Formats: structure tokens, sequence, C-alpha cells
């Protein structure tokens, strides 16, 4: 439908398909997503058994659709707008000091639910780093997603820093450098300026015997 495909919770498909280095691992996550207040509430499961690279880098790349966008702000909503063809979602991650990942997803509508379908390569990354050494803490800190238009290819382009917490006490920074691109050729919203104001908790289900994550995000759009 539209913006109308977003007015009530829901379903969501999250499939990413992973090499890190050597390493290979696949994660699905299912759950559901309420746009009109900007909430996500999703479990994540490693089927391939336990990861090799922490949970909180793979948290950006695993819907941003579900934002919520202030009703004076719907105008600057390029993500609603592409849907149900939905769009390609690309991105440059450079872990500091350490490798890189490039991801690229497929979000879009299938049926009833909306599915995020993702590629991710890593690359140059330190065995005894922080991403690989397994030393990031269990949790995730709160980002300004800086999101302009990109007129040339008819989308939009993000840029922030990721901030994770490290067990020493020190951060780990994570740049993202963010393209997204319709799928479809019916228009969509080029927005100006703005940014989108995150929070996130992640957590465990203690039945869970596999590798997972239970993930509770808030997103709110603001800077207009
Ligand atoms: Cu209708
Ligand atoms: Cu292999
Ligand atoms: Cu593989």
């Amino acid at each position: 439908k539209g913006e109308e495909l977003f007015t009530g919770v829901v379903p969501i498909l999250i499939e990413l398909d992973g090499h890190v280095n050597g390493h290979h691992f696949f994660v699905r996550g299912e759950g559901e997503g309420d746009a009109t207040i900007g909430k996500l509430s999703l479990k994540f499961i490693a089927t391939t058994g336990k990861l090799p690279v922490p949970w909180p880098t793979l948290v950006t790349t695993l819907v941003q659709c579900f934002s919520r966008y202030p009703d004076h702000m719907k105008r600057h909503d390029f993500f609603k707008s592409a849907m149900p063809e939905g769009y390609v979602q690309e991105r440059t991650i450079y872990f500091k000091d350490d490798g890189t990942y490039k991801t690229r997803a497929e979000v879009k509508f299938e049926g009833d639910t909306l599915v995020n379908r993702i590629e991710l390569k890593g690359i140059d990354f330190k065995e005894d780093g922080n991403i690989l050494g397994h030393k990031l803490e269990y949790n995730f800190n709160s980002h300004k997603v800086y999101i302009t238009a990109d007129k040339q290819n008819n989308g939009i382009k993000a840029n922030f820093t990721i901030r994770h917490n490290v067990e020493d006490g020190s951060v780990q920074l994570a740049d993202h450098y963010q393209q997204n691109t319709p799928i479809g050729d019916g228009p969509v919203d080029l927005p100006d300026d703005h940014y989108l104001s995150t929070q996130t908790i992640l957590s465990k289900d203690l039945n869970e015997k596999r590798d997972h994550m239970v993930l509770l995000e808030y997103v709110t759009a603001a800077g207009i």
C-alpha cells in the first residue's frame, strides 16, 4: 500500500548470511515492528552455532522503515515511501584499528511480512582484537543516524559512528557509511537533512539453547 503498510503491528523476518575472515555464519531473526511508536521487538538465532563475532557488531546490519516519523516530518520518510517494493540498503563499516564489514540488504514486503535479507562480508580483522577476541559488552548505546538525500540516485545516504562498550571500559568505534536505493520505480520521498535517535536493549531467552540475541529497540526521527 504505502506508509499505509505501517499503521499497525507488522511481522518481521530478518536473515543474515555472513562471512568474516575465514568464518561462515547465518542468523535468522523474527518478531514484530510498530512504526507508530518506533518500536522493534525481535529474537535472533545463530543457526550455525556460536558466532565468530560479537552480537553487538551485527545490530546495525540486522529495518529503518520502523522508525517513528512524527507527523510534521512524514514528508521526509524515505524508508516507508519505497514500500512495498522496498529498498536496497548498503553499508561500509570501518571498525577503528580493526577490520571492515561490507553489507548489502534488500528490505521489502513478502506478503504481510517485512523481510530484511542481508549479505555481510568482513575482512582484515585482528585475531586478538575486540571483535574476533569477543571483548565487547553485551549492550548497545544511543546514536544519532544522520540522513541526507541522494537525489542523483533517487535515494538517501546515512552517516554515523557506533560506540561499542568494551569489557575493559574503553570504547570500540565503528564508522558507518550507508546508501539506500529504491527497488521499485514509483516515486519516493527524498528528505531534507535529519537524523534518527536510537535506543536499544540486548537480552537473552532463558529457554534458548542456541546462541541468540533478544532485541528491543526504539527509534524516533528528529532534527526538523
Ligand atoms: Cu487498499
Ligand atoms: Cu569457507
Ligand atoms: Cu558460507
